[PDB]
């Protein structure tokens, strides 16, 4: 257990965060002009929010692995004597949340001299970078170095051998692609959409512009960076092991992401010019996003977790040896993993008709956190099945 | 050590309290009308503030006794297996501070329907009562019962035998008499000064009234309730032990409080009628408040702590066996205890000439909080000397 002050700091930051969030809500309800546009701020802060909300759930994941004898430290190939318990993750998440809440509160009131308001969204992320690559031996220097080595080995060519940490982080990126998109948005917005002379330009000067729409495919390209990484890693694992089934079908699972993304982007772009087969590119997209979903869903239950097993009839469609205490848990997860993997059926269908303007954005940002929550649920069973089945073949018996 | 969640709650409440205090400061600077009077609110909330600030320091006192082998549990005659560590006191103080900050913030903004603003100052204290006498077995039921038994044995006649807990609490009340006065103020103000029909009467309807001045001696009487208790307890100890010196001189030390209080009150009251010898009742008061101070100061060093000892020349005017690690500490305390026991020399002298209106109140409430700090310093050495000298004769060898 963390000796005496890590728990105290966890509580301190958790206590500051709640009241800062309530102050944020109240200031948003009351002291907003409701005259100029408001969407750029949401699109810029959505990334930081669902990153802090990713760390806060990874903490609970660590706790859940520890309290069930999973032995995750041996799986990840981590140093046995030194490793981060859940309290350190809670504390880092709380500190980043305090910084994020402060930087967002500083744009609503904007209590400051002539210096503009568009500095806080930048500076915040600057800190989030200058805290990660800090060369000094302070603020978890033993952790960020391993994190950066892993992130470099993942974000690169298949030149490196694939281990469980590489695959795990590359897959976590796959269900986290809103930060990448919602960082390219900030870059492209500060590039050619913000007039620096206006000291309030962070909120646009009217109640649109070419910043978000799929125009030159840059957004469509960045939509699947992680899919590319996982595809290439599966190809490399096959090249090095020559067993076709698992890794080839895995790469097939990710190719559907390429297909769905390109079809959706092409349909959305041809809608503008009013081309002929806008009914076709709308249909075919829906086809791929269907099969892709199925191609993923089965793989989450058959190969990832391994629940629908032939034997273990007493456990009623579970494994023969389960770890977590209460069986009912699994069942709910299944239902949840069936719902939240679909995800995109309700929001395209909510947008059947033009109910209101900025129809797309509001559903898009209410589903991102549920997407990152599905990944928080996925780990509990991926790591568990890895513990007592070696379904990945990383470990050599 | 508190197992896992008491430290977390200490941190949670400490984290909420800081930001609530900053919000209080900002709302006081910005959203106050600066048109009607503001003093009743300060006089009503001063008591809760310097009570929470008393508990928060008693926590550190407990920690300091524990970290020096004082064995305070045997001194107070407490149950050895069950007793409150410093974390529980920190947590109670933090919870009360959150409640107080919320109740004060609810009067500045007053965000509410037609219900008036003068309810929050009442309800707060109501809770502080309905949390202390709670008959259920919840929220430290083992502590408040002993506290109430002790408070009943102290607040009564000399019919009860005097033990160390009785003397200690009765003496702590002596340097805490601002809560009593600043509760009688609330009572006398809600009695005949607040027009209930006005839904903003908590702040008076103008930019005075007979509520604070010494008029019928009620304030002057309540000024020394604790002095009466300590005087009577010393008399009882003498009656039961027949040793004249310590307890008789002790009672002499408290009689000077009666004298100083009555002289000050009589002078302040005769100033109004413009009687003849207003120069005399101003002089004589100053005399008593002088000797009283000395009568206390020596007793804080000679008999209470026991520093100016004949032997122990190497320790340079300290005891022969000291407990606390660093000697220098003692010296500062002495100087501090020489300054803060005087206290009333700067404040009357700051009021030589009419520098500004509400001159008396501002110094009165800026020194209330240091007076309670002098008592936080006094304990560190009173209990220590009790440990290895038995200077009180409670313990029977
Ligand atoms: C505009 C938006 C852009 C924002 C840019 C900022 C980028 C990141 C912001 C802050 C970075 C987060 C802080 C770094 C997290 C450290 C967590 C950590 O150390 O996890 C490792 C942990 C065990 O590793 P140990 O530290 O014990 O290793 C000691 C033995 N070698 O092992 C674990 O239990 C696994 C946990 C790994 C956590 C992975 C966190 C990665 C999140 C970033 C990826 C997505 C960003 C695009
Ligand atoms: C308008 C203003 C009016 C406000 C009215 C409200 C009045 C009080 C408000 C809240 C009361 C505070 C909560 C009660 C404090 C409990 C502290 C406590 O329990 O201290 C006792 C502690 C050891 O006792 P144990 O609980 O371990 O006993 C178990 C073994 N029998 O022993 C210790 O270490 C000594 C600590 C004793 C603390 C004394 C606190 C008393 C403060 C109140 C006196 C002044 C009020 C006028
Ligand atoms: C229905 C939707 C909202 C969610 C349903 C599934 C969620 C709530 C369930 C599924 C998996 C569950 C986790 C499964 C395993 C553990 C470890 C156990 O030792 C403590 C509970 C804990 C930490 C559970 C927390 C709640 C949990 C996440
Ligand atoms: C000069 C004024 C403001 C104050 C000077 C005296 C104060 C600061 C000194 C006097 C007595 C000191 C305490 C004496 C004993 C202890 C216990 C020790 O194990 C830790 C430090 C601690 C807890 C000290 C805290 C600081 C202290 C209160």
């Amino acid at each position: 257990p963390a000796p005496a002050w890590t728990t105290f700091r966890v509580g301190l930051f958790c206590g500051i965060f709640i009241v800062l969030n309530i102050t944020l809500v109240l200031a948003a309800v009351f002291k907003l002009e409701t005259d100029r546009s408001i969407w750029p701020l949401i699109r810029i802060y959505r990334g930081g929010f669902l990153l802090i909300e990713f760390l806060f759930l990874l903490g609970i994941n660590t706790y859940g692995w520890r309290q069930a004898g999973v032995n995750h430290v041996l799986i990840f190939e981590l140093n046995p004597r030194s490793n981060l318990s859940h309290q350190h993750l809670f504390e880092i998440a709380g500190f980043l949340g305090i910084l994020w809440c402060l930087s967002l509160l500083a744009c609503f009131f904007a209590p400051i001299s002539v210096i503009p308001t568009y500095v806080y969204p930048l500076a915040l992320y600057g800190f989030m970078v200058f805290f990660l690559i800090n060369p000094t031996k302070t603020f978890y220097y033993k952790s960020r170095f391993w994190l950066l080595k892993l992130l470099f080995r993942v974000f690169t060519a298949p030149f490196h051998k694939v281990g469980f940490a590489d695959f795990w982080l590359a897959d976590q990126l796959n269900s986290l692609s809103v930060i990448l998109m919602d960082l390219e948005y900030m870059i492209c917005f500060y590039s050619l959409e913000l007039k620096w002379d206006e000291s309030k330009g962070l909120l646009p000067n009217n109640s649109s512009g070419i910043c978000h729409k799929y125009t030159y495919g840059v957004r469509a390209i960045v939509q699947c960076i992680p899919a590319w990484l996982r595809f290439i890693q599966c190809l490399r694992r096959y090249r090095d092991t020559k067993r076709a089934f698992p890794h080839l079908v895995n790469a097939g699972k990710y190719s559907t992401t390429f297909f769905m993304v390109t079809f959706a982007a092409l349909y959305s772009t041809h809608k503008e010019r009013g081309h002929s087969d806008t009914m076709v590119f709308f249909y075919l997209w829906i086809v791929f996003y269907i099969i892709s979903s199925c191609y993923t869903l089965i793989w989450d239950l058959k190969m990832d977790w391994g629940l629908f097993d032939k034997n273990a009839g007493e456990n009623t469609f579970l494994r023969e040896e389960i770890v977590y205490p209460q069986k009912a848990y699994y069942y709910c997860a299944i239902i949840e993993d069936v719902i939240l993997r679909f995800a995109w059926t309700i929001q395209i269908s909510i947008t059947s008709t033009t109910l209101l303007p900025h129809s797309g954005d509001i559903i898009a940002t209410v589903f991102a956190p549920l997407e990152v929550f599905r990944r928080f649920v996925w780990n509990f069973f991926r790591l568990e099945n890895e513990h007592l089945n070696n379904c990945g073949e990383f470990r050599a018996v």
